[PDB]
């Protein structure tokens, strides 16, 4: 047994609201894993709204905070041979984006190894071989990145084929939580010198589907997976061969059509409320992750937020959500 873990991570306030003197109506206590929110009175005299989660990072938190205090003991964890998700699930302007790819520093000033921007993606990435190199580890690395829009599956990878080609997906006969998505292609990541370039293709594969595709970016799911196979000669000479598997999920906006979604959203309710049927089926991304959600999978929700009154009903929604999630068992 385990529970699915879920962390809150506010966002800080940009330029424009920092220069319109707003006003968070978000607070964060990390110590009591705990967010409150102002539900409407004033900073003078209000009503909050309190909430416990596993983790709560607030405005201040950086991609370095997140990296240590989540993301290595997950991949850790899939270091030994176990099979990880994280998901971000949250409002489009929140940070699912930041928290699970970054952004480059402006003006050049770092290398992508060093930018204090980048987020778990290429941080994972680097730090699979900074670990697997140096110690004793025979490893290899495979990457794909599986994006769905409008319940149409799109390879975002693969260097030698249009992005408006999609894949088909059945099951997966010899494993049942399982499919198999026919033409996915897994890159595989020489070394960390590589990573890099792999990144930049399907960057450019994601301009051009934007293009093709209306609010390509809010509207569709992608998942990036790592895959590692290491042969692992301990120092006393035994030989220990294990696969891990991580993916890294960034979820379409949840701002009040995606079928997706709306099954993420019923399959949750489903094993919270420990429905005997669970709706799987009902779409790609379910079906897709299927084993990530109540499977044996150890699975985390990023929930993104803001500290903007504006977003207050939509900073709720996410909380009510992500706060029912923790009451999932994944084995
Ligand atoms: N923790 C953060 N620190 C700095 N900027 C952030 C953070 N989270 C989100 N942002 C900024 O907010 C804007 C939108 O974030 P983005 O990743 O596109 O969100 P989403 O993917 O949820 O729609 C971007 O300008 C991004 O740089
Ligand atoms: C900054 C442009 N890049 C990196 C090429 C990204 O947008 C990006 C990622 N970010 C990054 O790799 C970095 C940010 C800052 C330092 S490194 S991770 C990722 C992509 C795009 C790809 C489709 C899937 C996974
Ligand atoms: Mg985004």
């Amino acid at each position: 047994g385990k529970n699915i873990q879920v962390v809150v991570r506010c966002r800080p306030f940009n330029l424009a609201e920092r220069k319109a003197s707003a006003h968070s109506i978000v607070e964060c206590d990390p110590v009591r894993k705990e967010v409150s929110v102002r539900t409407g009175g004033l900073a003078d005299k209000s009503s909050r709204k309190t909430y416990t989660f596993d983790m709560v990072f607030g405005a201040s938190t950086k991609q370095i905070d997140v990296y240590r205090s989540v993301v290595c003991p997950i991949l850790d964890e899939v270091i030994m041979g176990y099979n990880c998700t994280i998901f971000a699930y949250g409002q489009t302007g929140t940070g699912k984006t930041f928290t699970m790819e970054g952004e480059r520093s402006p003006n050049e000033e770092y290398t992508w190894e060093e930018d204090p921007l980048a987020g778990i993606i290429p941080r994972t990435l680097h730090q699979i071989f900074e670990k697997l190199t140096d110690n004793g580890t025979e490893f290899s690395v495979k990457v794909s990145l599986l994006e769905i829009y409008n319940e149409e599956l799109f390879d975002l990878l693969n260097p030698s084929s249009d992005v408006s080609e999609r894949l088909q997906m059945f099951d997966d006969p010899r494993n049942k939580r399982g499919v198999i998505i026919k033409g996915l292609e897994e890159i595989t990541v020489h070394n960390k010198d590589e990573v890099y370039q792999i990144l930049e293709k399907g960057a450019a594969k994601r301009t051009t589907a934007a293009t093709l595709m209306n609010a390509y970016s809010s509207r569709s799911h992608s998942v990036f997976s790592v895959t590692i196979h290491m042969k692992e000669t301990t120092i006393d000479g035994e030989e220990l061969v294990k696969i891990g598997k991580l993916n890294l999920v960034d979820l379409a906006g949840s701002e009040n059509i995606n079928q997706s979604l709306l099954t993420l959203g019923r399959v949750i309710t489903a094993l919270v409320e420990r429905t005997p049927h669970v709706p799987y089926r009902e779409s790609k991304l379910t079906r897709i992750l299927q084993d990530s959600l109540g499977g044996r999978t150890r699975t985390s929700i990023i929930a993104t937020i803001s500290p903007a009154s504006l977003n207050l009903e939509e900073t709720l929604s996410t909380l009510e959500y992500a706060h029912r999630a923790k009451n999932i068992l994944n084995k």
